[PDB]
């Protein structure tokens, strides 16, 4: 079930990413100001569904749950131990202990993925 | 070492303000069966999160903001196409109804006449009809104009369309779920340990009332108090019972409602005359009942106030008729009851209770200015039985003295009737984009 | 050989029209501008500069303009649909003239009226006394009246808690799409601008409303900057857009008590219903010295696309009833009407005084010359002062003749487009188009 | 910056293919007020949407750089790469090739169809 | 050895229920022309498909169900800005026009007088004009009030807004495609072998009359007969015509029109006086044409019920003149003609027809019982002329097994004039994904 | 041939024009009327986006035509893999696996469950 993994720790809430992702469209596709609101959640929660599609496709990530990457990781943003953070601590808690750093790791990722677009593209 | 790993579908959220939808469970010409046409059929799905603590706060909670909005929104969109009487804003000659009426009722009826328009422009009829006093204002057999004249365009509402409450369930927009708190005695501000989700809350009754709260949800394990601030008085007490008390509201005679063209199908509907000797509306509770479910307050009152505290209570404390008394709305009459009876006594460590009623017509609903309506009355005897769930309660004074605290029931915003019935339920957003470290490095160059 | 290669984010553009979007400064609060131009803007800018980057701009082809005026006549309308009709107001009125300490100028210009309006309710009628200004009132044929536009339209009273001040106005482009913006010190409003940057909003443009003489614009740089679609075509208007600002003071000298009655339930009526002290006509002044120097300024400027051998000439303007023929403008919520004459006397052949300009006020307005709707502008009560900067001037040409060498000028104006054309001529909207194509030495293999 | 290398040459602006590619659709994200609005979002989508679906019938799905198996076409504007990537700026090279638009375009799904037909048939 | 392949742009569809959008080719006050603003491509770009049968049902198309619903909408809004004749349910004084009347019309029109406002709130005119006794009625020179006093108000239709039908297309959204019937016997409820694909539909002239349809499109090879039910007399039998009938219909008096402000720019225009004798309304249909044309489909209807059955045409049961008379409009005014003329025969095995009309004003439309519009008069004489293209009957009796059956003209819905054109399209939605075996696997 | 052109032809002779149609979708694209025409266009595109989404889980986000890792069953068809291909076309045959659709959808996405955990592993 959906949400089902919330209280599972990291590692174990991986085992089923795909119900996370089938339910950002499925929950969509199943008087005038009324009309123009539902317009609005509909309109807003495609958006949202693409701008994170979007994210992901700059990164170097397609059609995959899980993508490693070439940015280090670093000690400045967590330094914690690997087996915690996979098997005794939940997603909820991790997005909260490093929830600082979002906007860096982004830019990073994206950029690490153009300078790869562009040294394949001479490599060959 | 490791390197930064992003994962898609990563099961967490944040707090989030957004547009929620409504569904019915399936009478016709319901208004809100006609609003929340979204079946809710499927069967509700609850996953309770093992593991998660999440905080409620049921004084920030937009849902109760969203739901005022919205029933605002049906009424005025209900009364759009009935009839106006802007035409019966005129000089009325009333004298007073002294016609088998007890005493009780004297001088609460008048008996007025008018000439009123048809048709026909060039023609005029005089008409008769009776008005509570409610209604009716002196402009000096005395001359008299209905009371809103001076303020706000009457509309009256159709005949054919129910406003009886149904259960409405709310439902989250696609990308938000709906977190439920399950905890036995959670008091609406703090950490819930036992915490589920849904997509749907489950139905909500949009009952409308002021100082009793009727035909909520009941506590499981006992009479719970909740509020903002505690100790901070001019704040709204929110008394949920275990047990209702039982209250039995009627009109007792027999009105007979007649019917005058005022224009091109649009019809005007009066009471003509009244039969049977005038009696006045009451709503009875059973004494020993409503004795019972009293202590039970002032048990929890002195939880908080300290166990040598004397709990007095009290009558409102004065105003418009619409805070100061009882109202609801029962069998389609707005009624407007004395509950000075039931908060009179002092608690220091077959009966019935019978309120007596006014009858009004001319109603400023939702606490506006502009935009009145007209009831039509209601054929034949008006009897229904409801559920006391719940009190609106305030505290006053401050002072310290003799340490007894003095407790009024208390007006409150229509707010205050569906954060009692939304207080276990939060809004949140998903989001599925993580990042965490791994040992893990792409191996394409 | 070479190989197809494509590139997605490749930063491109096409001329486009799309929507645009009212932000404002999110700072009265009865405000009609600020209350619908509900997105707050970002205080930062962000405007990145395209170096080496050429775009050519055409105002008079600018679809932004187009677009505002399509928002402030929308606007006003929304604006006064909640607000008391006046519809019982059509009555027969019983008029005398309004004689007592009446300055020489005033003399028959405002009116005693006295009418059966009604009351709450409606069986029941009340006599009014109320003042009117001629220009509101028609002969039927102590006289009797009625108002000017009892037989066209219905009437509306603009809602006196409801200010139409203007504030200024930042237009936004949506995502998809940039706007980009002239900088060119001196560009003549078409044609290729080579100092070009790209931004997300247009600075803050006031929507003021005038005709002849433009107020609270900004300045042109340097010189007098004097912009046409076409100078030789008479029949289109020159736009000059001026370097300095020229101070404008404009009074409503009397002293006015304004009454209310109700109509009906919920509903008032306003109006002026005495005057304290002599009644005077109201007046515009100018600096002379400095308006002679505004306009040997622009003559030099005009000259350039005449000669230097040639005689300009002013004049005034003729035809177009009231509203072409006068400087219209709203201070304090009232409608002035001022005669310009004084403004545009001189010939150009190559403290101390002020002009003053005589206005007429009126209440009852035809606007954005549509005829079938009115509105009915509530008095404001006491003396009424304003001040304005000029920040440019409209202008056409009389025609040109055989054997003339005097180029002949007169105020005048045509729709609202000009006034938004004046501040909008620097920014156009573009459509970014991601997707490119080139040849390059890449081979996708298989 | 967002369009700062407008007037760079085509090579060098070849590195902020993030910038725009990411401003769209970061940047998406009264009843006639409200439709009018609606009405922009939903395009800025419909467009979005629509160049993202090309890219993937001609194969260069998640990809802001793109090698194809079309051969240029001396058909088409021919110019040398010492003047195309290093002189050039993309609004001057948009403009040049205009015309040959919907030809490339065409060749691209074609070689496309083929070559996922061809993988199924080895396969 | 098989594993399940997926596909991507699959030519496949489901039967769906969509929203189309109406367009129309390139005055300007006409109201289906403002509407369907979307210009038509000047290619339709059909394409024929082959090896391809499908299966339609005419009765259960929601192509039709939505054309009428777009039509009460857009009568609607076209009459939102109009004047409202709120002023005029007054009691009116009326006499009857006795002068220059033939017989014929003796008893039609009255002349009313009665106390209108005037622009000013003070004062009141006296207004002269003709009103037809249709939109009369008594009180009890005598008293009289407009008919719908008592039910609605009256908007008058705005005299510069024309109702004259355009032909429309209606076209699919994207995801949808419009499948065409090129069947030339195809009846409404069956397989049909030869199809196309379209995005949108043919023009149609959205003209609305009861009885007897005019102006729509002719069979190509033979009178086409169409039922939901042939053996129930519930049912209305849709018969199309492959030749038509021509039809010559006018309003013989010069009517000189007036007007009158009733309001701050708001004008009534009422009948004012007429020229010349007073004459009815009448519609002539060529007698010759007509035996045939029936005779044609007699022999169908034989078909479906027997070659030795008794084949009688009577005239309406009786109801509101709307349902009982052939209702049209042409010119911009209202004619109610007795169909009596045409169908008055018994089938067994230039001397036109004249059948008189009358006139109304105040028209309730679409049978909806609380609005009303007034139409205002027209300056002038009317003539039109149009085709009849075919009929709808209403048999009934034959239960005592007579071998004679009974066809009326009848039906007041105007959902059946909709399907007679929409009869050889359906809506269908486009479902590209699907999987299928194949000798591959996802190597790893 | 054209849009639908091939709704006659046999499965594998249609297999050709797979992207004229996967492109209409996108390419082919008073109040209350704007309201009506507003929600077509929204539906369009969620439809649009939901048959991607799908395509993206079981594995095949890029690709018009992917062998998976599911094995046929005999419960889905039992019919010559050459009756299959070379005398139905795709109308014909969509309707004999009509109640197959979910069964197979749920197994397509679980293969892709299970093929993706190994490569972070291996990584
Ligand atoms: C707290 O909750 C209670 C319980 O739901 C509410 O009490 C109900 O109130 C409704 C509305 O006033 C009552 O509904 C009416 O019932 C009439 C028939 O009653 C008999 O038949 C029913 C059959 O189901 C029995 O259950 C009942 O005991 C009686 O034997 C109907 O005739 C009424 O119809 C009216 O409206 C329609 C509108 O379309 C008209 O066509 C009709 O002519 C007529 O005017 C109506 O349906 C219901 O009976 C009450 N229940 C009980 C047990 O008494 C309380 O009102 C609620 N508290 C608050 C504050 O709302
Ligand atoms: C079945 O189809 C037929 C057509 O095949 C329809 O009949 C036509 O109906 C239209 C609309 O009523 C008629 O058009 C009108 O013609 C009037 C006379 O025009 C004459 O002069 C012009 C040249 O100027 C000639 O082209 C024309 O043939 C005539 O000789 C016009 O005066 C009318 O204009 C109206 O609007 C303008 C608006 O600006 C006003 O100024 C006018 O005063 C007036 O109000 C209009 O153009 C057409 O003539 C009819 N043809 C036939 C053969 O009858 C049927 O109505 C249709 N059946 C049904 C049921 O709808
Ligand atoms: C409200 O009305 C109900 C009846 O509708 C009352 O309950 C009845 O009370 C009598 C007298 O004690 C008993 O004989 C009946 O058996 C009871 N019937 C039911 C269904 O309970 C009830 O007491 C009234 N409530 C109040 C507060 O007056
Ligand atoms: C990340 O590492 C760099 C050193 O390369 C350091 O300067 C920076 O501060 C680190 N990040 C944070 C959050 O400090
Ligand atoms: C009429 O009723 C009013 C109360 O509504 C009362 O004050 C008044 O004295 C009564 N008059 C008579 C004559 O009964
Ligand atoms: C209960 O009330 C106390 C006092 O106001 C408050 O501190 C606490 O957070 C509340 N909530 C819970 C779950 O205890
Ligand atoms: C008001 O009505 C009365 C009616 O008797 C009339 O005499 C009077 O002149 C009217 N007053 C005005 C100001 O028109
Ligand atoms: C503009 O041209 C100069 C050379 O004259 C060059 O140095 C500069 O980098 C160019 N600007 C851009 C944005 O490429
Ligand atoms: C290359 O261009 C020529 C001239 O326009 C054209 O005839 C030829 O068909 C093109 N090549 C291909 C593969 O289409
Ligand atoms: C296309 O070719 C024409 C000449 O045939 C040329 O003028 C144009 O600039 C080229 N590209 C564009 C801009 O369409
Ligand atoms: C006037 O005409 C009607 C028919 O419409 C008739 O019933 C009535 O008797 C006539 N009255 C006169 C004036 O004879
Ligand atoms: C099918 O219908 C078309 C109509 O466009 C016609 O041209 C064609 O000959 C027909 N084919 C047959 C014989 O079914
Ligand atoms: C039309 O044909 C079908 C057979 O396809 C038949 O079932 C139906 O009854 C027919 N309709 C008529 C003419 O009654
Ligand atoms: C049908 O015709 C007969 C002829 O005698 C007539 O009496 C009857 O009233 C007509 N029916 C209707 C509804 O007009
Ligand atoms: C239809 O079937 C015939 C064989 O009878 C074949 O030749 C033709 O190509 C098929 N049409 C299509 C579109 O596949
Ligand atoms: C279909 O697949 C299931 C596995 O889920 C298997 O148990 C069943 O036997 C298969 N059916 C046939 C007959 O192939």
């Amino acid at each position: 079930g959906f949400l089902g993994a919330a209280g599972s720790t990291m590692g174990a809430a991986s085992m089923t990413l795909t119900v996370q992702a089938r339910n950002l469209l499925s929950g969509i596709v199943q008087d005038t100001h009324w009309g123009i609101k539902q317009l609005q959640a509909r309109v807003l929660a495609v958006e949202h569904y693409l701008r994170d599609q979007q994210l992901l496709g700059i990164w170097g990530c397609s059609g995959k749950l899980i993508c490693c990457t070439n940015v280090p990781w670093n000690s400045s943003w967590s330094n914690r131990n690997l087996s915690e953070i996979w098997d005794n601590m939940t997603w909820l808690q991790w997005d909260k202990e490093i929830s600082n750093y979002t906007q860096i790791i982004y830019g990073l990722l994206e950029e690490s993925q153009n300078q790869q677009e562009k040294n394949e593209q001479d490599l060959l």
